[PDB]
């Protein structure tokens, strides 16, 4: 007659949102979301650490794959995050509801998801999700410790201001790996150029290419296991493609200067 647009849910491919058993990374650390998107059990003798939770809707699922590992609500004592996006920290303020989890983060993505991802830069308020309060603000090469892992924050601004890599030492085979977890480095629909809300945002993605390359990283694992080719359906050989930090950093370069190409051609 006409009236305003409904409401869009945040609707997304079926394999973000199909359930995996846990798959296991190095000793203590698992995967256990789901088979398109990255939550990282850490398992300890003193409690259990998730990194990103996927989907608003995932929450239960997470739930019950910690019970799988022998993890329960009380014995989940931290949760951190790549980014404060909808699809990754989105079940964060059920898993908070349900567990004694406290959530560790830096400024930028606490005051993102204390809004739920409203008002986000690029995206206005296209991807909300329920708000959840950070426990504790960290700085830039912060280290959390829990049960002898060891966290590092390296921030890695760009994706959202508050994107973060975090890296951390577990063990196979009685050797040490250096896990590192970083965030996308897409720039998905996004103004570079002279975006007002974004002022230094080419500046930013260039130095997390450079921090990204540099990380400590026997493995690396990202949010959506694509971006580094990890395949969390293919068995014993999940990882076997991945890539290293150094290749994940070259490519998204590549792809940003062509971004940037398109953009001025646009």
């Amino acid at each position: 007659e006409v009236p305003l647009p409904q409401l869009r849910a945040y609707t997304v491919d079926a394999s973000w949102l199909q359930p995996m058993a846990p798959l296991q990374i190095a000793d203590h650390t698992w995967q256990i979301g789901t088979e398109d998107l990255t939550a990282l059990l850490v398992q300890t003798p003193d409690g259990a650490v998730l990194l990103d939770g996927g989907m608003p809707q995932m929450a239960s699922h997470l739930l019950d794959n910690m019970k799988a590992r022998g993890v329960t609500p009380r014995d989940l004592r931290l949760i951190l995050l790549s980014h404060a996006h909808a699809d990754h920290a989105g079940p964060v303020a059920e898993l908070k509801r349900r567990t004694g989890a406290k959530v560790a983060a830096n400024a930028e993505s606490a005051v993102l998801l204390a809004r739920g991802g409203s008002d986000d830069l690029h995206f206005g308020d296209g991807i909300t999700y329920p708000p959840a309060n950070a426990d504790r603000i960290v700085m830039d090469g912060e280290v959390i410790t829990v049960g002898g892992i060891v966290f590092t924050a390296h921030f890695m601004a760009g994706h959202t201001p508050g994107s973060t890599a975090w890296t951390w030492t577990d063990t196979r085979n009685g050797k040490p790996v250096r896990i590192a977890y970083a965030d996308s480095l897409s720039a998905p629909g996004y103004q570079l150029q002279g975006n007002p809300r974004y002022p230094h945002l080419i500046e930013d993605y260039r130095r997390s290419f450079a921090t990204v390359r540099a990380l400590p990283c026997d493995v690396l694992l990202t949010p959506h296991p694509g971006a580094s080719n990890w395949d969390y359906a293919a068995g014993a050989r999940a990882g076997a493609k991945a890539l290293t930090c150094k290749a994940y950093a070259d490519a998204a370069e590549q792809k940003f200067d062509g971004q940037l190409a398109k953009e001025t051609a646009g």
